[PDB]
């Protein structure tokens, strides 16, 4: 809901330079290519939190608490980088319709979003206090994030981003099945929905 607005600005998307015929607005048709394209750029920033952040961040934020701030960004960076590594061969592969195989077995990690949103929801909340608490941190996140987004969606808004992914995932995937007149795709692609959609109810249902 709110996270959607993030990806828009967080990544070169919201702004669409209208050229002589053909415009990003066509994304509605490129949706598929968008799944990988959008993920790509995001991956660049997704991994940025790995080194270009945690290291400089530790300069102020305690080591013990630091584990709660970022959470599992490290292993989470794979879910993004690896995801594209699959779609690449899945899309260009003998049959794009097989993309499902990439969505059916990814639950393992896509589920991470669950426990992730459990410490995250508490982590992002901590930053709000931490930053305001230690000025040394407030200014840090500003510059440290300058590499990703000058205090626009830093951590507090970042770790929360993926919370919309898993959701829009199956959702977007539906836009295709409903607008994909193929032989196996229109069908098999549906199988991916059942799986992905299966998380939306597990991810948004943690304990209580």
């Amino acid at each position: 809901m709110k996270g959607d607005e993030i990806y828009e600005d967080l990544m070169r998307l919201e702004s669409v330079p209208t050229p002589p015929k053909m415009t990003e607005y066509d994304k509605r048709c490129c949706c598929l290519r968008e799944i990988q394209q959008t993920e790509e750029k995001y991956t660049d920033t997704l991994g940025s939190i790995q080194q270009h952040f945690m290291k400089p961040l530790q300069r102020f934020l305690k080591p013990q608490d630091m584990e709660t701030i970022f959470v599992n960004i490290e292993e989470l960076f794979s879910v993004h980088t690896h995801f594209l590594k699959e779609l690449k061969d899945a899309l260009a592969g003998p049959g794009a319709t097989t993309l499902y195989q990439v969505f059916i077995k990814y639950k393992e990690r896509f589920l991470v979003y669950g426990r992730y949103c459990s410490q995250v929801e508490s982590a992002s909340k901590h930053l709000d206090q931490v930053a305001t608490a230690r000025e040394d941190v407030q200014m840090k996140l500003e510059e440290c994030s300058q590499r990703a987004n000058n205090g626009r969606f830093t951590l507090r808004d970042l770790l929360m981003v993926p919370m919309q992914r898993v959701l829009k995932y199956h959702l977007l995937l539906q836009e295709l099945v409903k607008h994909t007149q193929d032989a196996t795709e229109k069908e098999n692609l549906r199988l991916a929905l059942d799986a992905m959609r299966d998380l939306a109810q597990c991810v948004n249902e943690v304990k209580r």
